[PDB]
């Protein structure tokens, strides 16, 4: 009825030294995507943007925007700061129908290129996982795409759960 890639230790999912979350603040794009629930589609995803607002009480107002038949959709959702810095959970999780558990971890990143960004969530009794690559720019080095890569084959990904949407003009800027 369901199989899937299980959920990392979350001792094989670092977190980054010393959170800065003003130096974090801004809009990425999407540049890598990685999963137990994505698939490679060779018949491609487009890439799309997210905004992250550190608000006053320094919680993040995340605002998502992508492309999408063939308007501009916006998906706005709240990050609460959690245990320790670098990790948050899900405003409002109550709100959201299956979703019983949800967690962010920053992987690692230097603020001003990239970021590399792990989530992890139960949705109908599945736990599912995900790793972002961020881009503060629509294109990253071979370097950083190749680190990401590396990063989601040891939590036990393969190549065709290992996406790289496609760079779009519409939404995104
Ligand atoms: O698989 C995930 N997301 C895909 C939609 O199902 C996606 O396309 O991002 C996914 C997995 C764990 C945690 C998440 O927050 C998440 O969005
Ligand atoms: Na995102």
């Amino acid at each position: 009825t369901s199989d899937l890639i299980p959920a990392p230790p979350l001792s094989k999912v670092p977190l980054q030294q010393n959170f800065q979350d003003n130096q974090f603040q801004g809009k990425w794009y999407v540049v890598g995507l990685a999963g137990n629930a994505i698939l490679r589609e060779d018949k491609p995803q487009k890439m799309y943007a997210t905004i992250y607002e550190l608000k006053e009480d320094k919680s993040y107002n995340v605002t998502s925007v992508l492309f999408r038949k063939k308007k501009c959709d916006y998906w706005i959702r709240t990050f609460v700061p959690g245990s320790q810095p670098g990790e948050f959970t899900l405003g409002n999780i109550k709100s959201y129908p299956g979703l019983t558990s949800f967690l962010v971890r920053v992987v690692s990143t230097n603020y001003n290129q990239h970021a590399m960004v792990f989530f992890k969530k139960v949705s109908q009794n599945r736990e599912y996982f995900k790793i972002t690559l961020y881009g503060r720019t629509k294109e990253l080095t071979s370097e950083l795409k190749e680190n990401f890569i590396r990063f989601s084959k040891s939590l036990g990904l393969p190549e065709n759960h290992i996406v790289f949407p496609v760079p779009i003009d519409q939404c995104i800027d």
